[PDB]
């Protein structure tokens, strides 16, 4: 029966697949390494300065 709600989360970087790994300092969810540690997309301003 209908008990699944999609308790899974897309990567927010590339929106490939599933972000399985986070990023504990924005939020993130990332497919992995590749958009973890990236300066394009994974954007890390917070604030102006
Ligand atoms: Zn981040
Ligand atoms: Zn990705």
């Amino acid at each position: 029966g209908p008990h699944m709600v999609s308790s899974a989360v897309k990567c927010g970087i590339c929106r490939g697949v599933d972000g399985k790994y986070k990023c504990p300092k924005c939020g993130v969810r990332y497919c992995s390494l590749k958009c973890y540690k990236d300066a394009a997309k994974h954007v890390h301003k917070e604030s102006e300065q």
